[PDB]
């Protein structure tokens, strides 16, 4: 048979950096 | 006899990579 | 006598490869 | 699969500096 379907989308990225003072 | 039918489609791919920060 | 009929069609192929990420 | 969604926005920045005399 042909290749299977694409996998699931990946998990979310990490929380972003701290904001400015 | 001739060759048999195609096999089943393969299984899904893996979960994707993490998203961006 | 002449040769017999064709054999049965073969069995299915194997499951396909994994899909993409 | 493709990359996941963006991560959460980061946490707040720090309290600002002291004001002038």
């Amino acid at each position: 048979g042909p290749p299977g379907p694409p996998g699931p989308p990946g998990p979310p990225g990490p929380p972003g950096p701290p904001g400015p003072p």
